[PDB]
C-alpha cells in the first residue's frame, strides 16, 4: 500500500511552471496571480483504507478522501467538479482528474525525503517540491 512515509505535514518549498499549468486548466489571471503567491501546506493522513489529502493556504483550502483505485467526486482548488482516481505505481501516488472530456494528472512521489508533485495537462508539466514539517 501507500508508504507510511507519505503521512504527515508537507510545506511547499519550490514550484516550477505552475502558471502555465493553471493556464492549461483554464484558470483566470487574477486567480493565477494569487495561486503563484501561495505556499500551501499539504497534510496526508490515513484512517483504515481511507486516505485524506488536505491542502491549506490563505487563498484556498481543499480536501479529498479516497480509497486506492476507487473513483470519487472531487472539487478542486479552482472549483472544477471532477471524477478522480488515485492509484499507486512504483511508490508514486498518482491522481487523475477528469471533467468535461479533459484530464490532468498529479503524481506525488518521495525523493530523498521530499515529496515531489508533478502536475501534467495537455503536455504542460509543473513540478512542486515539498519538505516535511
Ligand atoms: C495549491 C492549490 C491551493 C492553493 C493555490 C490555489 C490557486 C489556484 C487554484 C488553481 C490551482 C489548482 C491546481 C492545484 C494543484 C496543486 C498540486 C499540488 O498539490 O502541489
Amino acid at each position: 500500500g501507500m508508504s507510511n512515509k507519505f503521512l504527515g505535514t508537507w510545506k511547499l518549498v519550490s514550484s516550477e511552471n505552475f502558471d502555465d499549468y493553471m493556464k492549461a486548466l483554464g484558470v483566470g489571471l487574477a486567480t493565477r496571480k494569487l495561486g503563484n503567491l501561495a505556499k500551501p501546506t499539504v497534510i496526508i493522513s490515513k484512517k483504515g483504507d481511507i486516505i485524506t489529502t488536505r491542502t491549506e493556504s490563505t487563498f484556498k483550502n481543499t480536501e479529498i478522501s479516497f480509497k486506492l483505485g476507487q473513483e470519487f467526486e472531487e472539487t478542486t482548488a479552482d472549483n472544477r467538479k471532477t471524477k478522480s482516481i488515485v492509484t499507486l505505481q512504483r511508490g508514486s501516488l498518482n491522481q487523475v482528474q477528469r471533467w468535461d472530456g479533459k484530464e490532468t494528472t498529479i503524481k506525488r512521489k518521495l525523493v530523498n525525503g521530499k515529496m515531489v508533485a508533478e502536475c501534467k495537462m495537455k503536455g504542460v508539466v509543473c513540478t512542486r517540491i515539498y519538505e516535511k514539517v
